[PDB]
């Protein structure tokens, strides 16, 4: 009875939210797992037992237990990513916008939030759905994974505890996805998985896993990709780093018995305080607990898998935003504060490319400072501050990503490649770091059209054709209209590389995205490192 | 009796030469040392026993037994550097130009021909220094030194051929001219040595030789430095060319007395004939005999010496040409021929990046690929074309000469460094190859100011700056007349790096000659090598 859906795990009541002009169905808080409480936390998800009764699906869900970042108190910049819902291990929960009125069988987009893995909701301000869905006519799935070491702690031998377990959280959603967005008006043929950051690396996992090919159609991956470095450990450094967490909560670590056990007793926010002291490395752009190289949802190594084309054959829509690293420079790195130009001096650079390429030697920390100083000028210190910018983001998101695209591409059924560089008029982040890692986000839902945002209408524009492009691919594998007037988005090709640039003056067609910087990170620093 | 000089090895009759306008009193062929031929062959130079009667130095003498270059039989181009006077192991002669009246003391340069270390002569018609005497009023040396096996043969043990000879030629020709050229009106006290290619290393040789600084006031090195990678080897690959030197003659082989006896039966040509089969390497820009880092011409590596400050502390005017390596690829390197484009294939690109660095693993010349390649455009036959001219100019003249301007300067009384890049009109190489290798020189000795030569007047314009600040800078130390109404050419600090432009649009002043590139040359290719 339009918010009375009926599906195969219960009766499931929403809620009409006003959107811009109209109103749209809301589903909020959909359980689609088993809480993963208790003897439950670091296990598999288990399917959510169905329920009798009406479930009110009008609010939405706890989000997972998860670092709050209190770097910038009342700081909308940073506080737009913090949890806005109650924190609880109890929160496999997704959220389903429908047009109004319920479409039969329309495209299906599921987004999954980023946050490298340790953070992240579904229900944030700026993954509201309202406006994909009313605008583009879309339903729209937000998702819940666990995050942090509650989704991605790894003793690979045991059961209680293998890893990638907030993956497979992620898989379960669109397992229901894909059995109940039938009732929601909703084509299961064609659910696109979305996502950002480790929410893209993500997208990329299930586009990875066979377990998870089968259950979407197409993919869009916006700022992350599998192979990121940041988004994977083999099984060996997820025990490792298991251990840590378990040794920093003085767990008896004798066997994977008992730390589970002990790390199991454990308040989640003791987990939490303790995370960020199990990495590796002092290190920017790495995070705790990361999918695992597991054997089981990855049957090998991604290079591997990428090589041999084993991965589901799609298209996909991808790029990054221009300036990937400078958020985590203004987290991690010496130097750069929010409140300053963040002019970089020499030492402050060469402690940020250690700090950006943790893993390699003083060679390799060499290497890349040759290729990212300008030797002319090695003490200005913008072109520091932009640089170390351009490493983290060429490490980290671009070069990866273009990696994965080649690879990708080589066997898969279309590629289209954006380059976000717009920086929002409205930006509250300072004007130094440029296209962040993450606004992006906003213009693909929509939110520039709300004019209490205080959008220009130029970005008003740009996030209709964001939107227009997403849903449009999503529903067609190709973000053009046929035939329309706005100017073709060229395929990516492995001969022409073309690409697009997202921003409000018209669409500029490019070759070979960061070729110069991608061919040092994926195929000159890789080799000398091995060396 | 103007032409009637006395000197201490005995009196010397020279000719009037006829330069523009007036004439010039020229010496032509005075013995400096005792012909090296015979039992001395590969033996020290032997000072010239002073002769009985008049010497007859009105004709050019004999040049050394050296290559001679077929590859443009009739091609001025090339002949220009070719041997024009009979060829004959007898061959240890200098020449002077003095001007018309006899100074009575002024300032003396001395001339050191390049050919890396296996060509040259004092008697080329790009080496006549009446146009410099003349016009600068200078008393202009040109020296002779054994070249090839005859002059750098190195093994080190013996005493019958020890290396170096070629530059002990050198400094006998110098000693000569120390104790001599007052009897033609110059100064010993002051005298520079200039020379370019293999010249100039030499006299960056003779600036490192405790044997030599106190024979020379000022040097002036056009394209080369003694650090350049293709101007020495060790004792030990010394020994090892001279034994496959003889490995080719079919010598006996069992003892250095028996090969050098066998090196020494042989007509010269035969060595010349067998001289480019003993390089190690498949390479371009690498000579057979260079001096031998031997403890006794210099006492140690040329790198401490460089660091240590253990130098001839003068001042010296030095630089480069714009397109050093062109030269050399033409000759030596796949794709280039005289009479095309040359655009460079990707596969002879990599050829010829082998070619450059021989020395390189296959990590390194990955590292150089990396460093020039256009990677949006790595097909592009000029811009591989032009990338190997770089790569061929940098790692063997550009980037070793800034090195030593670099290490030189924290100890020097002064550093002038230009940057030849004027292509003369008239030249008659390709154009593809730039401002080449050696091409300079006509302008250092004032070729641009005989009409016939078909030099634009704006060229005549640029020889008599060249030559004015040449001479000048041989006078005194600095390019720069003292108040002037030329634009004052910066000396070279460590700090600012400044260096001039010479062409013929007017003086510009710019920052850290190829920085970018020599870093890598100089700082981290080594580094990644080594590792
Ligand atoms: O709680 U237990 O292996
Ligand atoms: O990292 U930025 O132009
Ligand atoms: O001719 U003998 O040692
Ligand atoms: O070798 U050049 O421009």
């Amino acid at each position: 009875s339009e918010l009375l859906v009926n599906t195969k795990s219960g009766k499931v009541m929403g809620t009409r939210v006003p959107v811009l002009s109209s109103h749209i169905s809301a589903f909020l808080g959909i359980p689609f797992a088993e809480p993963p409480v208790g003897n439950m936390r670091f296990r598999r998800p288990e399917p959510k037992k169905p329920w009798s009764g009406v479930w009110n699906a009008s609010t939405y869900p706890n989000n997972c237990q998860q670092y709050v970042d209190e770097q910038f108190p009342g700081f909308s910049g940073s506080e737009m990513w913090n949890p806005n819902r109650e924190m609880s291990e109890d929160c496999l929960y997704l959220n389903i916008w429908v047009p109004s009125p319920r479409p039969k069988s329309t495209t299906v987009m599921v987004w999954i939030y980023g946050g490298g893995f340790y953070s992240g909701s579904s229900t944030l301000d700026v993954y509201n759905g309202k406006y994909l869905a009313y605008t583009e006519e879309v339903v729209l799935v937000s998702l819940s994974y666990r995050v942090g070491a509650f989704g991605f702690l790894a003793l690979h031998g045991s059961q209680e505890a293998p890893g990638n377990v907030g993956l497979l959280d992620q898989r379960m959603a669109l397992q229901w996805v894909h059995d109940n967005i039938q009732f929601f008006g909703g084509d299961p043929k064609t659910v696109t998985i979305f996502g950002e950051s480790a929410g893209g690396a993500s997208v990329g996992m299930h586009i990875l896993s066979p377990g998870s090919r089968d259950l979407f159609r197409r993919a869009i991956l916006q700022s992350g990709s599998p192979n990121c470095p940041w988004a994977s450990v083999s099984v060996a450094e997820g025990r490792r780093r298991a251990v840590e967490l378990g040794r920093n909560l003085n767990c008896n670590l004798n066997s994977d018995e008992e730390l589970i056990h002990c790390l199991r007793e454990k308040k989640p926010q003791e987990l939490i305080d303790v995370e960020w002291n199990v990495l590796p490395f002092d290190s920017i752009f790495r995070f705790s607990f990361v999918p695992v190289i597991d054997g089981e949802f990855f049957p090998t190594s991604l290079e591997s898998m990428l090589n041999s084309g084993n991965f589901k054959k799609t298209q996909i829509l991808l790029g990054v935003n221009k300036d990937e690293g400078s958020f985590f420079l203004l987290y991690g790195a010496p130097g750069f504060s929010k409140d300053s130009e963040s002019k970089i001096s020499r030492e402050d650079f060469m402690s940020g490319v250690k700090l950006s390429v943790p893993h390699a030697n003083d060679l390799g920390l060499d290497a890349v400072t040759l290729q990212y100083t300008d030797w002319m000028d090695d003490n200005n210190g913008i072109k520091n501050r932009d640089g170390l910018d351009d490493i983290v983001g060429d490490h980290n998101v671009i070069c990866p990503l273009m990696h994965f695209v080649n690879k990708y591409t080589k066997f898969g059924n279309g590629t289209y490649l954006y380059f976000f560089n717009h920086r929002a008029s409205n930006l509250v982040w300072p004007e130094w770091m440029g296209v962040i890692h993450g606004y992006e986000i906003e213009f693909v839902f929509g939110l520039p059209l709300v004019k209490e945002l205080n959008y220009t209408a130029e970005e008003e524009a740009l996030s209709r054709r964001i939107m227009h492009y997403w849903a449009t691919f999503a529903k067609t594998g190709n973000p053009n209209e046929p035939h329309s007037q706005e100017s073709k988005w060229p395929l990516f090709t492995t001969k022409e590389q073309k690409f697009i640039d997202l921003n409000t003056e018209p669409m500029k067609v490019h070759q070979r995205l960061r070729v110069q910087m991608c061919v040092f990170w994926n195929q000159f620093l890789p080799k000398l490192l091995n060396a």
